[PDB]
């Protein structure tokens, strides 16, 4: 089945629960990544219509798979004895947003704006398909660097979405809402929106703003950058200590800092060609 249909390239990297290769579809030439899964180390099982165990992965990606390029495509999976393979799309050339934003520092705001957008977009989208993804940081972001275009990675933390109340936690800790620090408590849309807050303070700041859970339950953000007011602001809201207080999404997207977004492509030419 595998070893016929793809051409297996270097590693790409790996963090819990997955490992990902670079590779290559023999009939088309297509660009792919393969992701293997072990199945001792899942500590979150789904299910599908089919009425069959796999990980949790595979059910959210299949969810959320359709013509939207803001989240990854899940081309196929298998499953083996001791491991599940998931071949997703690549993009060429490509590169990740933790590494693009460690070698920049801190991006302009015009670029900060795009890119936040674009993840705004993909998170909507992934819960109008029932899908909460839980790790949203620059590791899970993408680059396709000829359509300047963004897309989420690894939904391994991931969960379908619900209203009520999470009691588990997969997802980074320093990226993690003040609610689960002291409550291992949270909701969805209101954690999401935490650590999307904590994103664009990394992207234009080229740091987190939190190390310790002291500094999380604080809630201070102090900005060792340049950083506009309008900008400040949305972090500061998005970085509420109160749930309730946080923004929804159709807040942030209206906020005065998101206004005259560039299109992707527009996004190309001027910050990364
Ligand atoms: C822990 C991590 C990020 C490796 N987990 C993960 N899960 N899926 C991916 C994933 C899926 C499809 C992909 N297509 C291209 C990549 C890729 N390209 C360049 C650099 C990277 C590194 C962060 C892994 N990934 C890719 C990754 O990564």
């Amino acid at each position: 089945p595998l070893e016929s249909q793809y051409q297996v390239g270097p590693l790409l990297g790996s963090g819990g629960f997955g490992s990902v290769y670079s590779g290559i579809r023999v009939s088309d030439n297509l660009p792919v990544a393969i992701k293997h899964v072990e199945k001792d180390r899942i500590s979150d099982w789904g299910e599908l219509p089919n009425g069959t165990r796999v990980p949790m992965e595979v059910v959210l990606l299949k969810k959320v798979s359709s013509g939207f390029s803001g989240v990854i495509r899940l081309l196929d999976w298998f499953e083996r004895p001791d491991s599940f393979v998931l071949i997703l799309e690549r993009p060429e050339p490509v590169q990740d947003l933790f590494d693009f934003i460690t070698e920049r520092g801190a991006l302009q705001e015009e670029l900060a704006r795009s890119f936040f957008w674009q993840v705004l977009e993909a998170v909507r989208h992934c819960h109008n398909c029932g899908v909460l993804h839980r790790d949203i940081k620059d590791e899970n972001i993408l680059i396709d660097l000829n359509r300047g275009e963004l897309k989420l990675i690894d939904f391994g933390s991931g969960a379908l979405l619900k209203d009520t109340v999470y009691t588990d936690f997969d997802g980074t800790r320093v990226y993690s809402p003040p609610e689960w620090i002291r409550y291992h408590r949270y909701h969805g849309r209101s954690a999401a929106v935490w650590s999307l807050g904590i994103l664009l303070y990394d992207m234009v700041c080229g740091d987190i703003p939190f190390e310790h859970d002291e500094e999380i339950i604080r809630g201070q953000v102090f900005f060792r950058q340049r950083v506009s007011s309008e900008c400040q602001h949305l972090i500061r809201w998005c970085l509420a200590l109160r749930p309730s207080d946080r923004p929804t999404f159709e807040e942030i997207q209206n906020h005065p800092w998101m206004q005259d977004v560039l299109l992707p492509q527009e996004t190309a030419e001027i910050h990364l060609h």
